[PDB]
């Protein structure tokens, strides 16, 4: 399940642009990764390490991160497979952190336009 985390509008921003994500009602202490991720295709979306950043949660269960938004970049695969450059401003992309057992709030849903 997906907690409920408040991040800030990254739909239609360019690069410099700062996303904030705020994680509400996850587990407490627990980890949480996260990521830029751009569907290249059905089901298959590139991840970008660039803005991958990283956040742990308090005891209140809430945690707090910066995701950096990025008009495109090297698509990488979840699955570890290189999908290729992809273009932020041609599709949606969304921010997310995993964990250990790769775990994280409500996906997020952004875009670029």
């Amino acid at each position: 399940a997906a907690p409920t985390a408040t991040v800030t509008p990254s739909s239609g921003l360019s690069d410099g642009t700062v996303v904030k994500v705020a994680g509400a009602g996850l587990q407490a202490g627990t980890a949480y990764d996260v990521g830029q991720c751009a569907w290249v295709d059905t089901g298959v979306l590139a991840c970008n390490p660039a803005d991958f950043s990283s956040v742990t949660a308090d005891a209140n269960g809430s945690a707090s991160t910066s995701l950096t938004v990025r008009r495109s970049f090297e698509g990488f695969l979840f699955d570890g497979t290189r999908w290729g450059t992809v273009d932020c401003t041609t599709a949606a992309c969304q921010v997310g952190l995993s964990d250990a057992a790769g775990n994280g709030p409500e996906g997020v849903a952004i875009s670029f336009n």
